[PDB]
Parts: structure tokens; C-alpha cells; sequence
């Protein structure tokens, strides 16, 4: 047996309950049938790498004492076999990696602004009420959905050396860093370390290079500049602290202001393919 909380309601379900349509740990497309929702389900083999395993049990273990985070993906329930577990997981329209992908360029600032509060607030609850750091935020972790919802994924390690912070690299907040250079990179469309072919060609730039800040040519609003500047920030001791950066105008802004995150999702995943 497995129990879901799912739309507002709690089912004993069955394997059986699940309708897979598709691959997406090993991850599936699946519809439950007791509903019509449709959700990630992740596979923990029993037979499975040890780390891989590990590395999922410790997500699983964030999610779900993050079930009051609206900002952090939900996991629904899971399901163990005796050779498997399986893994309901809110499923959402696609990350932020693949939008910079079919965009084939620059996301508007507007959406940085809605996407940046929805990360800082998850990553500021699981500190201040899990102690976690996440310590692989990238555009891939960031996800998006056709309700103009954002929410962070995947804490397995709660890392990626293109995101790493220079006190990681080289130690005497790192999250911090990571996003600023995701943002940098969403925000210009190109990833802000140029013609790296390994990771320690990316980990040597990150620390001889000064810090990759949003072009001024660009237009950007100095708001999104100066957050941008915060973050990458290279000395930690002074890159600021999710609660002074909760007010950082740019986060305050795009924190009180309309966007459309919906109608712009919907309309550029039509209009884009893959
Ligand atoms: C950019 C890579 C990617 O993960 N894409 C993607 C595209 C569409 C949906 C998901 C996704 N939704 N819900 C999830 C839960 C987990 C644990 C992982 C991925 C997803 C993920």
C-alpha cells in the first residue's frame, strides 16, 4: 500500500492507482487514477547504487519536513515494494535550465524578480527552520509551472563546481553565490563562465575572475544589478544574509508587484519546441 495527500484528501493507493505515461533518481510521468493528478514519481531500486539511494532518501528526508514550504516541491507520499520505493512528487511544468534552453536566450527580468523571491524564501526556511543549506542551486533545481508557480527541487546533498561560491572552492552563504550566477545567467542567457571545458576550468575562473555582474548594457533595473552585485559578492563575510537580502529592493518589488508568470510560461512554452 501507499498513502498519497493529494489535492486536499488522503487515499490508501495501490502501484496499481498509478498510470505511467512516460519517463522524465529514475523518474516517471504518472497519472493517478483515484484523481486525474499527474506526478513525478521517483524509483529508489532496493538493487540500486548505494549513493544514488542515499542521495534520494536524504531529498525525500528535506521534502517532507518541508510539506509547510509553498516555495519547495511537495512530495505527496511514497509507496515501498520489497524491491522498490516509490516517490510522489508534485510535478511541475519544467525548470528554469529548460527555458533558457527553448528561449534560446534571456529571461525577462519580471520573471527573475517573481523566481528570485520563490527561491530566497525556500532557501530561507530551510535554513531558519531545518538548519539545511541546499548546496547545489542552479537553474536545473528551479522549477516553473503553468500556474506561474517557482519552487526549488532536490536536496540530495543538502556539487555542481559551476555554481560553486569561492569559500567553497577555497575556504579561509555559499547558496547565495549559486544563485547569483544562476540569475546571471538566466537573466544574459549564457552562463557567465565562458568556454570551460572542465570543472576546475570553472572553479579557477569563479576565483581569478572578478565577479560575472549583469551587463550594463542590458537595461536591467539597478535593483537587479545591485542584488546581483550582493550575491556575487566573492568575500562570504561580506555577502549578505537571506534576511537582509528578504530586503533587498529587488526582492521587495517583485515581491509586492503583478506578474503574469502564468500567461508567459503558457505562451512560451507554445510557442518553443523541446
Ligand atoms: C531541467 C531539468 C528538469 O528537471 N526538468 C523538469 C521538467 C519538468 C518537470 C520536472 C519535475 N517536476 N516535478 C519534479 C520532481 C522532481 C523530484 C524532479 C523533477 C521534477 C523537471
Amino acid at each position: 500500500t501507499g498513502y498519497l495527500t493529494i489535492g486536499g484528501q488522503r487515499y490508501q493507493a495501490e502501484i496499481n492507482d498509478l498510470e505511467n505515461l512516460g519517463e522524465m533518481g529514475q523518474v516517471w510521468k504518472m497519472r493517478f487514477r483515484k484523481t486525474g493528478h499527474v506526478i513525478a514519481v521517483k524509483q529508489m531500486r532496493r538493487s540500486g547504487n548505494k549513493e544514488e539511494n542515499k542521495r534520494i532518501l536524504m531529498d525525500l528526508d528535506v521534502v517532507l519536513k518541508s510539506h509547510d514550504c509553498p516555495y519547495i516541491v511537495q512530495c505527496f507520499g511514497t509507496f515501498i515494494t520489497n524491491t522498490d520505493v516509490f516517490i510522489a512528487m508534485e510535478l511541475m511544468g519544467t525548470c528554469a535550465e529548460k527555458l533558457k534552453k527553448r528561449m534560446q536566450g534571456p529571461i525577462p527580468e519580471r520573471i527573475l524578480g517573481k523566481m528570485t523571491v520563490a527561491i530566497v524564501k525556500a532557501l530561507y526556511y530551510l535554513k531558519e527552520k531545518h538548519g539545511v543549506i541546499h548546496r547545489d542551486v542552479k537553474p536545473s533545481n528551479i522549477l516553473l509551472d503553468e500556474r506561474g508557480q517557482i519552487k526549488l527541487s532536490d536536496f540530495g546533498i543538502s556539487g555542481c563546481a559551476a555554481y560553486m561560491a569561492p569559500e567553497r572552492i577555497d575556504p579561509p552563504r555559499a547558496d547565495v553565490w549559486s544563485l547569483g550566477i544562476s540569475l546571471v545567467e538566466l537573466a544574459t542567457g549564457q552562463f557567465p563562465y565562458k568556454n570551460c571545458k572542465t570543472d576546475f576550468e570553472v572553479l579557477t575562473k569563479v576565483l581569478q575572475e572578478e565577479p560575472p555582474l549583469l551587463p550594463g548594457h542590458m537595461g536591467f533595473s539597478g535593483d537587479f544589478q545591485s542584488f546581483v552585485k550582493d550575491c556575487l559578492t566573492k568575500d562570504h563575510r561580506k555577502r549578505p544574509k537571506y534576511n537582509k537580502l528578504l530586503e533587498h529592493s529587488f526582492i521587495k518589488r517583485y515581491e509586492t508587484l503583478e506578474v503574469d508568470v502564468a500567461s508567459w510560461f503558457k505562451d512560451v512554452m507554445a510557442k518553443t519546441e523541446s
